[PDB]
């Protein structure tokens, strides 16, 4: 009976290469368009490719597009798919399926499928609250930063105003750098970390970052807009 | 005084290769680690890179490693980032950054930053509703399938069994594909569809998609799933 043997399926690192092939039997292979189509574990169909009976013609889905490539020999009866710089959402059962015709419109024979998965190649996260800080100037800004992990006092903070590139504030969550006046004062030790700017200048309104060093990688925190109101 | 001038900045297509420069001058550049971190237009401060003064030992964030490169011409005065096969969440404001001193803890200088682009390579959308269906057998069950512009009856039905490969019941959302008992119906014209499953056996209960083929590139829906209650 008709007939799609598949193979090539397994485990690969991101950005490496992986080839897929499609053995038929049982009709005119050289007759029918060809199709892959995938299924990330979990999820719906997604359509991969389509190539023409002759090979001449090739589609293929936004997603896909320029990496990927629909190939096939008619006289080994194969359907290939050149799967290069692999993402970790590729990750899914491809499909190769015969077409109902030469059109290309609609599949009617599906192969078993064969797993393919990218996979892999600790941290500290840091959360900012608030998100949002509308005040006045003369008023008092009061920013958290806390460590998923205890840090030892190993924090930075930085200030960004809008349109420009971060400035270093506090080193060390103590230790006020050079040029910064005594109105921002950085506090805290283990996991629970605060930035105070007293009396707000309308300068100070701005972007404010904390940063870790107690582990690797170095990490950042979300931010939080000291803005007016 | 201190500076970081910056170039290579501009628009790449997806995949390609591209190289910033970070030129230093007013300290010894040599003595200090380098960093490399990113801002997306709009979200908060990614850490990238960091390399050592010696240039020597090199560390990369999660996000880039294996495909991200930090490097460094210390008779040039000049750190650099090779980034390569390049995706559209890449997109960022890539700044460079001089340590507070050889540690690469934190960084007290930063370069102006440059604009780096990744885009950009009309669909039609089918959506299935409902998500699932509970019922039991002898029971008929009702599927829509929506397409966001209008496919003349250029629509297919599949079956997915779990663990299975998916099978053609309806193609041209009228015509019943050849070994596909009655009791399936599809029906429908334009944006409208709907698949009528009566008197539900055992066999039925599975996952269901729409597949359109009226315009390029083909999509399918995100499937009904037909489950016991």
């Amino acid at each position: 009976q008709v007939q799609l043997q598949q193979s090539g399926g397994g485990v690969v690192q991101p950005g490496r290469s992986l080839r897929l092939s499609c053995a038929a039997s049982g009709f005119t292979f050289s007759s029918y368009a060809m199709h892959w189509v995938r299924q990330a574990p979990g999820k719906g169909l997604e359509w991969v490719a389509v190539i023409s009976h002759g090979g001449s013609n090739k589609y293929y889905a936004d997603s896909v597009k320029g990496r990927f490539t629909i190939s096939r020999d008619n006289s080994k009866n194969t359907l290939y798919l050149q799967m290069n710089s692999l993402r970790a959402e590729d990750t899914a059962v491809y499909y190769c399926a015969r077409d109902f015709s030469w059109r290309g419109y609609y599949m009617d024979v599906w192969g078993k499928g064969t797993l393919v998965t990218v996979s892999s190649g600790s941290e500290t996260t840091l959360t900012q609250s608030p998100a949002t800080l509308s005040l006045s100037p003369g008023e008092r800004a009061t920013l958290s930063c806390r460590a998923s992990q205890s840090i030892s006092s190993y924090l930075a903070w930085y200030q960004q105003k809008p349109g420009q590139a971060p400035r270093l504030l506090i080193y060390g969550a103590s230790t006020r750098a050079t040029g910064i006046p005594d109105r921002f004062s950085g506090s805290g030790s283990g996991t629970d970390f605060t930035l105070t700017i007293s009396r707000l200048e309308p300068e100070d309104f701005a972007v404010y970052y904390c940063q870790q060093y107690g582990s690797s990688p170095r990490t950042f925190g979300g931010g939080t807009k000291v803005e007016i109101k």
